[PDB]
């Protein structure tokens, strides 16, 4: 079972900084991250231009052996274009959010989107389902009807919703994308987790996977609860920007910055976060 | 890890039939059910008069050794009165939904409700959280703050939400109440499940539990999917009435009927259901 | 266009004081309330026993010439009984919430509930739609499908949702149940409003209606915003209980009190609310 | 009180077509539309590149006297840059959706976004509130708190939510953005409506506005109800793409296409929509 990092996109000076990125990718993959999921929500995908996602694809694929590239764009030609680019850079799969933002697109329009994506590449296409962000759900039944989905990341608090894809798509690789379900996802044997904490605490996640494999549910759960406390703190000051600061706190290197409207934490917010997670990081030392 | 049955309330004619009820409890308790949860949502709790919940308490505490009685009422005095009655009948705990229907009660109100329940009895008071029905959530932080909650049934698709109660009340017994999470609940070692399907397929839930305990996570999951397929068909025509028909289908006896506004299935609905589950009743 | 009051249910001691209730009905019908809507949500309907609703039905039809009685119950038989009793005391119509609480209910079961209600009486049956409380919406299309709705009270922030019933049911009386849309509802010419604030500021509602008819939209809107400030303060400490206190504050007499789990405001909350509405009170 | 059109963006073969655009703009503005709201939701704004939004600003300011350009972008530098460009092109105001997509950004991040916009230009900045699409609400109190909002478009079925902006921001021009509230917006005297149907039936909106002003509430309402039946059919089929077909059907010229993932309607869908609306009273 895999630990997939939806890796952060590391800006410095308003532009992407590969190498902050690559040092980061190399760090986390050396600490239990199996797969790198680039241009995910944690990596600000919807906020990146096509060309930024191309740079990220190049940086991820040269820094890691297993890469999935998230390709959604509200211009579908760019999603197709990027899919092909990622495939040519050796990505093992591409993923896409359903068309987001626009309320009540039709089923036919969602279906054409994913079907054009499947036609464009030979590597597997994953559905990246994220109803809270996307404003729509593509559930297991709908994903099966698309007829080409070979993988799912379901960022969903409903573990049943995620398990349902293994039911309808017995051959698909199915992942839960929620940090609060990491323990549970290994326990029910999903194919893996895509968890944002894989950026700052991948060794905690591997700790959990190890515990679950050993049958040590008490340790798994307890490490989960620690992770939850950390997540909770970060949610409090704005989670997308806090991921970067947690990386620095936990991993000890410069992580770059997001870009607005996901503005970087200011120094007050960073000081606060650092204190907030110290209660629970002596409880750590992994 | 326990299988708790939110046992159906078994009307016949239009009135409670306590002997269908007891036959039913005795059967499922011999087929894997560890605790009877009387007057829950599946038992139509909120549609029942105080006297009816009383009669149902007598039947449960007669038919079964472990009974938790669900006492919520939109007259808090009837909740307290039933709690005391439940204890006097030998119930091992009582449980309550939070005050429901009325939007935006204050926290002081909700808290005074639970705290008045705790002070009325010496057996444990369980929170029964069911945001989708109740229209408000009392999460683990809120439950810890109530100060007297000894157990939780959380009917919630969000397993992390259920699991939080173990985080904040590690001494409480915490159960998840969604049928779609039975496998997962056992997998993550909650204290057990309260699942509507304990009425009609208790031995399937004991199977899932057994398989989880072996390590046949793959068997567990596969049993769970069988179970999801059945719940889905029943959801299609009205789950609350359909539970009664599923009991007949799988357990083989008369299950009585719900009471309107939860009207009993009509012949067409039953035939459809019978036919819809026949697909998966064979895969059993 | 009518001002309908969903009158509070006045408890003192733990029990209904129907003299309080009648003095309250008398006072507010003398100040611009046209219809009395008994036992709705503001009246703690779902929290009331059949006997409490019969008592309110008696006192209301005694103190007021136009009474709609809200009858919903999670025992459909009690709803039918109350409807029939309401007819017999001279209610001009009955209303019901759809079956609430239970999430797992079929259209057949909702349709049957209203149709049996329509069969039970000859006076009109209003749908009382209130999705946020009820957990279910019966929209205009669904309401037309029922084939017997003669009126609608739609407690809904979506004014379009409410207007939809006039489109789908042109002969029905359609009322909006939201305090924040009183001004809007008069402006679009719904048949009227059923507004909780009719308990405590019926003359503000009449002032809005006058202003709208005088084409003085700016005064209409400004009275509405004054109302909103008062409602928002009340919402902060627990709206259901605060309504009673607002009656005392603005009407000058003892309104009695709700009943737990809708516990009465405590003295600190009453004091807070009096001071919160004082700014807006002096500006009428 | 104004009729503001959140005007469709007219593509041909997935490329922007300024001539279709300009013809559509000139036509609807001669039939009642007072203001052109460019690159809003009906205009596929979040789907458009910066380049395309600049071309659209150019075409709209060249084809219409009053134009508000919607500038939201998930790269905030682009929103700022487009606000400056729109101002330089003579927009009477810029609007912005709050930052969208990303759940749970901080209030500080949202406030910074809007204030950076306000600082970037001298023309009014409008809040374009659309909780269903955006995933967050910037309500009247929050809007006042921003401290620089001078207009609001509120796409919201809750008319009271929209009227609250008039209470907290008495100088703000406030519009409701929902087609089903055109009649009610005029009746409660909001500053106007930004209704997607102004693309296809501007003269029906003008009619509702005239009926309200003449005290003819029963006509307003039944015109509103005619409109609701049309919108309902379009919704049934994919509203965003249906809008283009409705322009053609109702205004009698070509409207171009949307661009995928908002794919154009197919033949069967267009035929269904035509029948649905011919029947629609």
């Amino acid at each position: 079972m895999e630990i997939v990092a939806p890796v952060i996109t590391t800006f410095r000076g308003g532009r992407l900084d590969p190498e902050l990125f690559a040092n980061h990718v190399k760090n986390i993959t050396s600490k239990g991250v199996d797969v790198v999921f680039v241009a995910g929500t944690t990596g600000l995908g919807p906020a990146l231009s096509l060309q930024e996602k191309m740079e990220l694809t190049d940086a991820a694929t040269s820094a890691a052996r297993r890469v999935i590239v998230q390709v959604a764009s509200l211009n579908a030609d760019e999603a197709i274009a990027l899919a092909k680019y990622a495939e040519s850079r050796g990505a093992e799969a591409v993923a896409s959010l359903p068309p987001y933002y626009f309320p009540r697109l039709s089923e036919r329009q969602i279906a054409k989107y994913f079907r054009d994506l499947c036609s464009a590449v030979s590597i597997p296409v994953f559905l990246y389902n994220y109803p809270a962000a996307v404003g729509r759900d593509v559930d297991a039944r709908a994903a099966k009807e698309l007829g080409c989905i070979r993988g799912v990341k379901d960022t969903n608090e409903s573990l049943a919703h995620t398990l349902a894809y293994k039911r309808y798509l017995p051959q698909a690789r199915v992942y839960n994308g929620s940090d609060s379900l990491v323990f549970a996802s290994f326990a029910v044997r999903l194919d893996g987790v895509v968890a944002s904490s894989a950026n700052y605490l991948p060794e905690l996640l591997a700790g959990i996977r190890d515990a679950v494999a050993a049958g040590d549910i008490e340790r798994a759960r307890s490490l989960q609860f620690l992770l939850d406390e950390i997540v909770e703190s970060a949610r409090h000051i704005g989670y997308a920007a806090a991921v970067y600061e947690l990386v620095e706190i936990f991993q000890g290197y410069e992580a770059g910055e997001p870009r607005g409207p996901v503005y970087p934490l200011d120094p007050e917010e960073k000081a606060w976060l650092r204190a907030a997670v110290a209660k629970a990081k002596s409880q750590l030392r992994l």
